[PDB]
């Protein structure tokens, strides 16, 4: 996987399961073009969003539907969603893991970038 | 002062000074309208973005220009920016502090919401 | 005021109020001597732990009683406490703010160190 | 593994490699008895610290030598180490992943607790 997302839940102490997210690439006219999506597995992971050949340089956005997640748990959340916006592959193809830790009024996101 | 933003630098253990950010409000037609902007002070704070009367119910986005902050320090960070998107004043007027902690490959955001 | 602690609750989006904590200093014989203690205010802050004259060079530990905080809210959290252990004033007197963000299964801590 | 530790580096955007840590169990006299240790792999992971039979109820401390890690990178750190103190297995055996995200002046720790 050139791109993987891992989401944890800081209230339950667990992977965050069935969290939906969409991935966008910024177009030449500065709009966001959606191109992939999925929901996290029982281990809080989403794999298989893109392939090496398709995942060219550019600016990418991952929009994580954290609000639906907290709603499903009966917990009032602050954010509409969690975004991660980044330039990919600036100096060549990299493997990216986006890690997110969710609380109702806070989130953190981190990137693990490895050169395959 | 109903909306304040505080930004810290996790590398230097300091306020993040001179960090630009723009606030937007979602309009009735669903586009992001410019709402306010400013840069953090020497204490990493930005106050005076809005007033109670102007800060009506709605979905607000704060886009924090973290990339320029890192680039000015010589660092090429992962994120293009840090976004915070939230519904405000859904249950009457509240005071919001958005707190952000910055590292080159990670950021966290939290909200303190108080009732005046 | 050379040492201040600020504690936020990531579940409620509020200061963490009435959080007890104890500060220790490592002694010449390597044991932890009691240094100061207190509980956070309604603003999640604890000030007045020490003075510039008393806060000499050394290794200090702040043990924050996060378990009691969660238990009083009905929650059985993961951590017994949050610890912050650091060398202080190694390069002359500094002002330290210890910031902690709490969730039932996670906590984060950061330091803001300023030169007066 | 009943106990795994995963450490990431928020400055380099990578697993935190060759981070040493020690694990202690609290004794009846309230002292900490060390019983396991290791250093993180190239993927920032430490496995094999204990076995199901040995990992009985009690209070456990993981002391992560973050200071040596930052020193090895030529970066000035704030903390002496990062601690994680928790009661294990309170309601039966669980699998524990302790996740830590490191910055020079901040760290976060989270637990993923799964029932095997
Ligand atoms: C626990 C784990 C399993 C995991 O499995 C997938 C794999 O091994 O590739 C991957 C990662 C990066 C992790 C670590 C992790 C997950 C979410 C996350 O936000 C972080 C960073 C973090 C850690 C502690 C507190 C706040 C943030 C690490
Ligand atoms: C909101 C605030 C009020 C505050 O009042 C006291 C003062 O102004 O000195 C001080 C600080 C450092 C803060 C910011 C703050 C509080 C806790 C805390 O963990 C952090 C770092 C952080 C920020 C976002 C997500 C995780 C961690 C900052």
């Amino acid at each position: 996987c050139p791109l993987m997302v891992k989401v944890l839940d800081a209230v339950r102490g667990s992977p965050a399961i069935n969290v939906a997210m969409h991935v966008f690439r910024k177009a030449a006219d500065d709009t966001w073009e959606p191109f992939a999506s999925g929901k996290t597995s029982e281990s809080g992971e989403l794999h298989g969003l893109t392939t090496e050949e398709e995942f060219v340089e550019g600016i990418y956005k991952v929009e994580i539907d954290t609000k639906s997640y907290w709603k499903a748990l009966g917990i009032s959340p602050f954010h509409e969603h969690a975004e991660v916006v980044f330039t990919a592959n600036d100096s060549g193809p990299r493997r990216y893991t986006i890690a997110a830790l969710l609380s109702p009024y806070s989130y953190s996101t981190t990137a693990v970038v490895t050169n395959p």
